[PDB]
């Protein structure tokens, strides 16, 4: 067993959009997902087949750019900080799980070196 995914569509919440969500969609996002390093973020983490015994043990909250592409395409973010927030909890759960060596953890540092690049730009 692995956690359900985390949620993706919020039915009840009206459809708005904001700038800085466009931007974190249509610049931020895109950038991120065709990058070659986007694999092992691309979908959360499958303890099981990936046989991570301890993963959820040290990760409370599993997060992945597949749950954050589609929580920005089903307009599920109220604002730009909750989407920012999940780019973060993402990139913290592979620093603090994997071993400092790690290829896994030098490519989500290539992918967090962007992200920021691309957040230093965002609109208000
Ligand atoms: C320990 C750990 C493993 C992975 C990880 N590796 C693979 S290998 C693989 C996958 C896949 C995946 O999701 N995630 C998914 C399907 N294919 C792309 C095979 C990602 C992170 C962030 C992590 O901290």
């Amino acid at each position: 067993m692995n956690p359900p995914p985390p949620e993706t569509s919020n039915p009840n919440k009206p459809k708005r959009q904001t700038n800085q969500l466009q931007y974190l969609l249509r610049v931020v996002l895109k950038t991120l997902w065709k990058h070659q390093f986007a694999w092992p973020f691309q979908q959360p983490v499958d303890a099981v087949k990936l046989n991570l015994p301890d993963y959820y043990k040290i990760i409370k909250t599993p997060m992945d750019m597949g749950t954050i592409k589609k929580r920005l395409e089903n307009n599920y973010y109220w604002n730009a900080q909750e989407c920012i927030q999940d780019f973060n909890t993402m990139f913290t759960n592979c620093y603090i799980y994997n071993k400092p060596g790690d290829d896994i953890v030098l490519m989500a540092e290539a992918l967090e070196k962007l992200f920021l690049q691309k957040i230093n730009e965002l609109p208000t």
